[PDB]
């Protein structure tokens, strides 16, 4: 049947986890086609010093291939 | 000694991941009596030309069970 | 030594799971080249009136790189 | 907004892999409504005399639920 | 063949490990009918003045589905 | 080199996982110095008569140690 | 009570996984004595030209111990 | 919001597994205040002529920090 | 160093844990020399019907080898 | 914020850990861009007359995509 | 009666695995006494020009409390 | 096809991780024929005045079954 693939990702952000998954998705869709899901697979982030800098969010992008 | 049951459900949102959470409670709370506690094992979501078309976030729900 | 990467797939059938993880690699050919071996990560699929609609084997594909 | 939940079965059979997944679908089918998806958790068996007696296909079976 | 279907419970048991076992048995057994297995997948529990408050048992407990 | 510790916290709050994130490293930062990065272990909270009462973030964070 | 000891094999077969699975049972059957059940671990394999070459099925096989 | 620390022990005992966590809270009591839960992550023990030298539980101890 | 071996075995007890335990080690005993140390892997067990029928505790077991 | 790519790869070498990870890295510079960070993931070989023969060091490479 | 507390640390060193996990063992000797084990959970660090910059082990150290 | 079994062992070394990996391996080969591949599971250790004491890596050794 149809095949897919995945690559991993971390996205960034100050602004939150949604936002960091957002930019990781923006950045995706440049480059790769037919983007299906993703899977969060670690959250993680750097400190300084109202508390959270950046949060990071490592996840998995899941999109269609194509024939060729 | 009390007893408790769990219960796996995946609560989705187009909003963020408490909202996500929140539905799934929302629902539990329809036919599940004495939620207690919730537990988040999964969160992942779809992809549309928005970018994150539902967050999706599966979570178990404990309750405790009647006699 | 040698150094190898390992590309993640998800193969789908509706055949079953050898028929999946068949598809994954017949595409996996046309873009990849020294392909060595497979890991299986999970099985999972959809669901249709009549049982299983198709199977979906995400499986890791080890490959030798050039140079 | 969309609520899942998620039951966990084992579907036996002597056949394979894929009949005891299709075991489980089956049965379920009887009871849950808007089957969606499954996971295949553990894949274990019993033994006999010629070999693999029972497949045992541990999985998740997701299924859409009302309002 | 036969299809089983499991749910997770929790026992509970000031007293210890087993008797928290048996109490998530001995509710399970009221409305479950066919129980054949279980598994432990957490041990847990509360603390007090005197050290251990309760006892809590994560548990698969597995049955066989009538074909209904 | 350096050497880093690890604490493990549960920061909790009503409001959600970015806050109760804020929660534990706003407290972290009373009793450790050198707060660097964290990294989420586990979500779960507590449910009440309106759905979530508390969102409980169980999380590491990593520390660098001086040289004592 | 009884006890029971657990040995990991790695059958292998170009045919399948069930055959794999039985590849290992079938050499199991032969020096081990009161075979009862088996827990597969990993799917792995081998890649050519075809796509998979060999299915290889790393299990545990469980089995009584005499006293 | 109130802030929760874990720290990890190991409590053993020649007697049996709840010695052994009832050996580790009561240590942990000496020095840690505001004690609530624990978890438990191993069990694991030591082994000598008589079988079971020690129990060995590993735990983590859940308690609430103060200001 | 020295090397050890460690062997999976599934103890089975009415008793309880600590008893299946020491089964699976009583019958180690037997036929594995220089029995040092056990991980517990699983708790599991059979239903029926005062509860709990047997317990069934896997563990590997780690015994050093000798030279030769 | 800015976004990274982890690809999977594995080193091999006959002379150690270190090394094995050395030569991984390597083959990345060559065709990767913005080297971050690595973790691994397995440690593996294969075993000839005298022990060890190849080690094998599975690990992830992190790397900042350009924008 | 024993208790045993695990605390985690991450050694860095330039120098490989062992000289990362020495640096951690000397920096817990000054404040942790009786430290009687260590269990590596993660191997990772961070590249420069010549490949590996830094190794990062993530280790816990065991200790032996007193009564 | 080929049969394989997976022993597990645990080889020491004051020097370092692969020294203890080949300690495993050297006693292997007393008592094991056709030794394939080795996977690491742990890295552990014990801790003496100076640092480490003995390395403790924690392996499956991978070797196949005659017949
Ligand atoms: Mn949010
Ligand atoms: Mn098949
Ligand atoms: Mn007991
Ligand atoms: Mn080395
Ligand atoms: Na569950
Ligand atoms: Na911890």
């Amino acid at each position: 049947g149809k095949v897919y693939k995945k690559v991993e990702l971390v996205g960034t952000s100050e602004e939150g986890l949604e936002a960091a998954i957002q930019a990781a998705l923006a950045r995706a869709r440049k480059t790769l086609r037919h983007l299906d899901w993703f899977e969060v697979k670690e959250i993680r982030g750097t400190i300084g010093e109202a508390g959270v800098k950046e949060y990071q969010v490592v996840l998995e992008v899941g999109f269609r291939l194509e024939e060729t």
